[PDB]
């Protein structure tokens, strides 16, 4: 259930995020506040786009800072069928109007990402695939928390949250260490026993070498589907312990061709780099 | 000229921004650094998407913090023809690898935005229009600086940077003040004489009321082009002092329809909410 | 009207300000707390200086942070006739005594500035002048928010809040650009369309060049009143669109000589650089 | 005065400077395009008499913005207007970005140093050897500059904050239920490394405070005719106890408050009513 | 000890708590889904002997996380294991989020307070009335908890930081060119509200330091046989000067350093080598 | 290899740490600086305790901020035989004396922890045991980075760095979930696929349940050694995939009794909670 995902959020990081957003939007005097005054008011939140609602905790934390309350008519994760009345916000008029843009901006993006994740999860399910659709570290700097949380709301896995969550050996590591085996052995020796090591591999030879040197996960990078499945099949046969991830150029359109019985995870840069924001408005009534 | 735009950037805000992005990506121990080591290294930056290059100052600031140096082979604002060698980065291997994803993320989004901005400016120029294409406050919270700067690099105007740069009376302010004239009179009385007042108007009646009560700018919100131009024409005839801005549902496709001799400014949420990130990579060699 | 001015204040910036002032005054252990104890207490706030009361929202925020409550016997902006009971503060004794000095310091300076502002407004009104008395950027660093707010409470305009609110071309910009016309044309081309451009001019020739190149405001800097008024008169006659501001060595004493029918704004460094703080005390009873 | 810069906590200085620059320009700076990045030079002019103070702040502001400063007058010099005080060099837009915050800081620091030197001069002129001191009546957020200014003027800063000295005031006396209870509580609570000072509005109080173990007694709001007899008796009975006078002391009445039994005279006016000096920065 | 909480600067406290929680969980907390948000209650167990200290920190951690705490023992109580000390309440995932950081803080605060109480007790048992004290030998970033723990245990904290007292050390002596130059420079530089203490490794230095106007003289690394004759002479000729002993003082040798002419005994061990107490927080 | 471990450190978090330490030790004026002056000076760093040298990167960062340089005569991780000359520090006198205590405090605690870790690793090696000696999250709040680093320099594994690095089900999670199986199934479902799940088990029955429900690691908590090894033996025989950790009341003295062939990891709170600081001094010469 998506309603439970809010529990994941670090509250100290949340509060600081919210403050820095409001500071960004209004660092000094807000002259518009005299236009609206402090009279108690109510505003309706409208969804004008189809997709998945995500970002309630952030929307709430923005408005709570500004002494406003929110009532949701749809739970976190609901399908959105425009034009829908999603929520009501109450508080002093200038407070509502001060938070409006930042709150809509957050909900729009979080919902945009959750929508793209859900479409990808749906296409995979429709192709018979049971594994994890996942995001990447291709997130807007400073805004990871919202973006990874959006992915989760959409039913995708977030993948490692940051550099501290998993040790990922990539092409650049392989080059710097002087070869796949040296890179993986160094990664394995260096990584705390609590961490997994994943290795980005551009061929089957690399993947085998990586599995032999102790990789927990092998990421098959930029394979055409026709070489991908035979590669994953062998790896799973020779190394059934190793998880297999596919990534590189995977889109909502081609995703079903990348699904296969020997792929455990499919990760997509597009879920965060190319998810258009949903359209929401907040109309004072 | 785009190479000069870096001078606009508040350096204190920049350095803090860069810190907070690196803190977001790696808050604790970075075990991968043992895989690469500290040996001096070089990496090529590759452009794999068409569009406009934007974000050099951010990319530089990230790598300078990490004791790396960057050489650009393309000036800020260049057209990108993939696959193009854009830059070279140099530093200790683990520093390069630490900054890579955050640097590419920033460059990708900034460039994505600038690209969409230039496409919009090109379509307007091609429909004979001389005014400003502009952005909005529909930006990713915490990342406005990069986004507004991207718009500038693409030849669009940024529009007000935040709530302190202009007083904008919107449908919500109109509702709260109890009507157009009350809202605008309160905005004008409240705003420091150094500020302009702009008024969002959904009809010609509103626009006239707003001009009469002293608006510097009138924004015609969500007009079909057929109603937009007659409205603008009347407004400019009666109130030649008043600048006219069009906004609402304007896309790269329909933009030429919204250009007209009496529109001074066209603003587009899509330039920031729906600009896909460009594809860059940073390959150690 | 002054009771409504509190609405202008950015709440995130206010909270961090207050934190940082209390940190500055007591970074570590506060041994004096043990002398007072945590017994609920009450203190009276005394105004011992004539002038205008300003700064209630800062005084309140300091005490709220420290779990104390304040009741005002006088609204924000009231004339102060010493010795007057202005407020009651309640909370744990050690909390009251911890906040005392910072709260009095803030109210003293805010009130000092508001008083100088009101005296200036009064002297202008008495000389028949209708325009804006305004402050400058000559503010104590880190304290601008309290100083600009003080101005407003005293009836003066704040002028631009910071470098983002207006583009102001000064003698140094003229030098760096190579001449008045090049500076103004560069300012106009650079500034977002939402911003005004104001140009500091030391002669009537400069003012005409600035008005011709597109200035919204011309600031006549350091004129003796005898040269100022003819200059303003000409300017208004040729360029009735252009607002005219006088500034430089304007004091409460000479201010009536600087008022004239063709001056729109008079700005005074003294309102923030040389306003003595009012005398307040907070006596536990 | 040239050595006083050493006192400054560098971590606190850097953060101060950042927050001042952030305050003055949080977002895009369009004016930078008007000046460009060409190397430039600007002269610092002193247009007010008084004492120069605040070099380390001015330097720190300009170093952040990749500019350099050369001083023609050392910290603490007497200013005779119109004087060429310094030269600043760097990219034009950097100079102009730092200008106003740097002038604002030097103006206020110098203002305070000037009032402090005037007060030190008037005291010396009246034969007094004691310490002229400031108070905690400082602009919030700007104490570091203000206390430093006092020192450049030759005044003592007094306790820097609540953690440097335990000061028992009228309010503490009321809350504790009397002078003796307040002072005994202050003395028991304060770490042995700290002094205890007690604000006393009468001789009876001062005697009680001294008897209860005060290191300093601050005679608050005495008219000078009652002040000196009071200090005299105190010094005679309790020669260990330093005596400070404070309350309504001004540059004008200060010589009346000097006496052989006052050790310290503190003045709110040195920080609450010191006008800022006039400086400008002219690009040339 | 119940009143010591009032000493704590609330702004510094809140920021401390935030940074501890950020340190322990900067990103997503997947464990939260295992416990859920149902209301819950946990018992706090003391498994070590010693002195309980750190309640205000433990409370601030849990208050931030919307949990409440009830204490069954007041701050400063003797702990006899295994004792039920407190109950915590709140949403399950909030309790479990706070648990480790809260226990970490109480464990260390209590560890320090226990060592301090042991040291005060051994001194009292050897007839000594002076102050047992800490040093600046604290964990960086964690000074507030460590100094507060010292207080709860009955030791003095000593100067909180570099701003509380001016301390001339070996290294100042070398840099200034000798004891007298160092102490005269310290005295001239220090605001009149501050004391000056001087670290001395011989009687010669102690006398010189007293003569130059030191308020306190710290006899560093003396064997007890040389310490007491030195302190005796110092008190005889300079009764105004407080005498502190420090260096290699342990719980074991402490009684040999107590003497009628020692005012303060400071021990690095109270903070450098105090084992944390064992506490657990068991959901029931 | 200890000299390489410095690369693990996140540079942004490091710099912020160092700042906050210096701010804690001297928030306002430092009158002692006038006693030393600014003359260039040198100081020798002396080790007066046996054990292992750890913390150079911290010590260097402190001094670099204060414009001092450090030369090490012993590499990071060296055995310390007192009284040894470990390093030389150079810079202006007042800068050296400002950083001295905080630098010593850091080096002292880091080295203390590294010494305890190395003593533990030695005793294990001496009892024939090959597995990882590890720390815990029982670290001084705010100072984890230095403490986990110290562990690594002494040859111990750090264990998970924070709550983000691994999902650890403890007795409390078990009670809150309503049983071992429900807790582990919830942990696995909730944890991103990139994370491992470890389960604290106080009996063999729980350990079996945890392994069956999908635990990657089982932590045998508070076993007497006589019950431990037979439990581990059974567990390894039925679940060879599952790593086994022992923990609870393990000390340097009893550690060899806890080593065994079916234990992979032994973690010890004492390494961080009861490690006395080493004695170092810095003597200006
Ligand atoms: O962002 C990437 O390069 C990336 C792409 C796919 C999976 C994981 C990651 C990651 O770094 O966490
Ligand atoms: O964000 C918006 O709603 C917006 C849309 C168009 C122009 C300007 C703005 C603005 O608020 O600055
Ligand atoms: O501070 C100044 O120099 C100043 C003086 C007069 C008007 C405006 C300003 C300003 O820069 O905003
Ligand atoms: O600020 C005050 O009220 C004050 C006034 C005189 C001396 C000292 C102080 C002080 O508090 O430090
Ligand atoms: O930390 C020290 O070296 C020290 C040792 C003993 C007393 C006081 C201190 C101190 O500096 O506060
Ligand atoms: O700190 C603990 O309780 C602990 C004890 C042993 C291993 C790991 C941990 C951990 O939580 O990281």
């Amino acid at each position: 259930d998506a309603e439970g995902l809010a529990l994941l959020l670090p509250p100290v990081t949340l509060a600081a995020l919210v403050d820095s957003w409001l500071r960004e939007d209004c660092p000094g005097l807000n002259y518009a506040a005299l236009v609206s005054g402090a009279g108690p008011s109510q505003a309706a939140l409208w969804a004008k786009s189809p997709g998945v609602l995500a970002g309630q905790p952030f929307f709430d934390a923005i408005f709570t800072q500004l002494n406003c309350q929110v009532s949701w008519f749809l739970p976190e994760g609901s399908k959105l069928v425009p034009v829908a009345r999603v929520a009501e916000v109450r508080g002093p008029a200038h407070c509502l109007l001060l938070g409006e843009r930042v709150a809509l901006n957050t909900l729009a993006r979080c919902s945009g990402i959750a929508s793209a994740a859900a479409a990808a999860v749906e296409a995979a399910r429709g192709a018979g695939w049971t594994g994890h659709v996942a995001g990447t570290r291709k997130t807007t700097p400073g805004f990871r928390l919202v973006e990874k949380y959006g992915l989760l709301v959409g039913g995708a896995a977030s993948h490692r949250y940051d550099l501290g969550g998993l040790v990922m050996v990539k092409d650049n590591h392989v080059v710097a260490a002087g070869g796949v085996e040296k890179a993986v052995r160094a990664a394995r020796q260096a990584a705390d026993f609590t961490l997994k090591v994943e290795v980005e591999c551009s061929s089957l030879q690399e993947a085998v070498q990586a599995a032999e040197a102790g990789a927990d996960l092998v990421l098959l990078d930029n394979f055409k589907p026709e070489e991908l499945h035979p590669t994953a099949t062998v790896l799973k046969a020779q190394f059934p312990s190793v998880a297999v991830e596919a990534s590189g150029g995977i889109t909502l359109d081609n995703l079903p061709q990348f699904c296969g019985p020997h792929i455990d995870v499919i990760s997509m840069g597009m879920l965060t780099q190319a998810a258009p924001a949903l359209d929401f408005s907040l109309k004072l009534f």
